[PDB]
């Protein structure tokens, strides 16, 4: 299935996850509105909910609870995004200007733990335990790991900064629509998969298909294989920016070792082995549309 | 009751909370595992997870896990400084403080959804709900010398008295007290938080004789400098005016200070918080009479004592 057939299919919800962002946006306290409508209406992606409204409309729930859940898991992306462009310092988050840079740290930070707590009381607001323990571990055990990267196998730095919220993601929606273990194990793979492709693909683009990560010498897997397999000097070059943690200037080279040592699909064919593994643990859940279409969105990634 | 007699009643609980502290701070990351230390060896009253320990005991808990609510209470209260202490371009530091804090407040709510009970998940979420949105409530207020009493008030309540409301309230809940009992907790910590927060207030301005000034050479609009300027002479209120807009105003707490005792901006708040804490002694007399509820009181006092 693709893209259009997806938006069209899951448009009806994505709708109402739009609406039921929206109106939690209810502060007496105008910055808090006016900066979150700011950040969640500038485009986005919404995968992550729509990734949410899929695993539950496909185990077959036909409430509008999960469109609760994909919405607060929305706005818990949303903040660490206000998060995390704080930390990084940075000015722009693709087209305008980051909440920082157009609120000041302090309003990013503090709406961004308004947000954060909103989207508690919203799963509160949800009744299950489970799926209350299961987003606050995933939460906390991405706030630990940019602790770790702060004060300093890659796999382990982005299965928690990324993968790890799109499990919760799809299990949490399956556990709130009562699916079965083998459909929750199966939701809650299909979430670790996904997560992780989307961000091996992210990594890759960032090398112009920006530009942030190499500036910052970060050890992607894109500039780590390029390191390895090319000419000691390229790969002399690559591991001291990474010591130097600054890798400004230094593209050109940097794509001429990629683009020689095929760093940047050996790349796409780690996270298309990953976007695999996403639709084959989906065998469980019954062939249903919305299946297919959590099909689609792992095709699509990659 | 004395502030030592407090203190040995409840040292056995305080050690259960610094146990469920280690036990969360506990971390291979090392910054965070630092912070684990320093808050067990903290010197400090910590007043908020005590009144969570004494709520419970109060009304007749005999379990153990009133000290988890305690821990993550001090957790959250802990988490909003380290965000509060976030700079803008008006430039531990920025990165730290914020994914510190992050770590900290999400430990937290992992804390609260392992009590298992939905009515506590239910008032602790909006409370770090509200806390949050005083926070940024603050932020506004910065350099604004026009903000109503209205909203000040809701600022202290807001930004402080809410987390004590909360601690006392859960412990109650925990306990499986009655209505009348939960209500009784939770109004002594709304009032005791409120209290609280204005003798900050005014010491900030007084006391000792961290430094004073503070407030007043951030621009920050606390209820004694507002009063001054609403009661105070026209130069006075305009000196005041501009202190709040233009911040740096340091140097002016001589003439402020003197603004405030002419029209009594400062006894009038100690009076307001003494107030604040009969009300939240009020309360408490819908309690059964024991050791733990004459220690709760012996806070309200102390809280506001000179
Ligand atoms: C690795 C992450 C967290 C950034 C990309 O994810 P998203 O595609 O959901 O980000 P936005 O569309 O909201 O900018
Ligand atoms: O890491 P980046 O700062 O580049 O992006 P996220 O952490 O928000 O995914």
């Amino acid at each position: 299935m693709n893209l259009e057939k997806i938006n069209e299919l899951t448009a009806q919800d994505m709708a109402g996850v739009n609406a039921a962002i929206l109106e939690q946006l209810n502060s007496d306290v105008q910055l808090i509105n006016q900066l979150g409508y700011y950040i969640v209406s500038g485009g986005g992606k919404r995968i992550r909910p729509m990734i949410a409204v899929l695993a539950a409309r496909a185990v077959g729930y036909e409430g509008n609870a999960h469109v609760t859940i994909a919405a607060l898991i929305e706005f818990i992306h949303t903040a660490t995004l206000l998060h995390d462009d704080v930390v990084d310092e940075s000015d722009m988050r693709r087209g305008k200007a980051t909440a920082n840079a157009a609120f000041g740290n302090a309003a990013s930070v503090l709406v961004g733990d308004f947000i954060y707590t909103r989207a508690f009381q919203m799963m509160t607001s949800l009744g299950s335990l489970k799926v209350l323990e299961v987003m606050s571990e995933a939460v906390n055990v991405i706030a630990e790991g940019e602790v770790l990267q702060l004060m300093n196998n890659y796999m382990r730095v982005i299965y928690s900064k990324t993968a790890r919220l799109f499990e919760a993601a799809a299990q949490c929606s399956g556990i709130l629509a009562g699916c079965t273990p083998e459909e929750e194990k199966g939701l809650q793979d299909y979430g670790r998969y996904l997560g992780t492709a989307f961000q091996l693909i992210d990594d890759l683009l960032d090398y112009n298909a920006v530009g942030d990560d190499l500036n910052e010498g970060k050890p992607t897997l894109p500039l780590l294989h390029a390191m390895h397999h090319g000419t000691p000097e390229q790969a002399q070059m690559i591991r001291t920016a990474i010591e130097q943690g600054n890798g400004r200037h230094l593209l050109e080279p940097v794509l001429e070792a990629m683009n020689a040592c095929g760093s940047l699909e050996w790349t796409r064919q780690r996270a298309e082995e990953e976007a695999d593994k996403a639709i084959a643990a989906l065998q469980v859940l019954p062939d249903t549309p919305w299946r297919e279409a959590l099909i689609g969105l792992a095709h699509i990634a990659v």
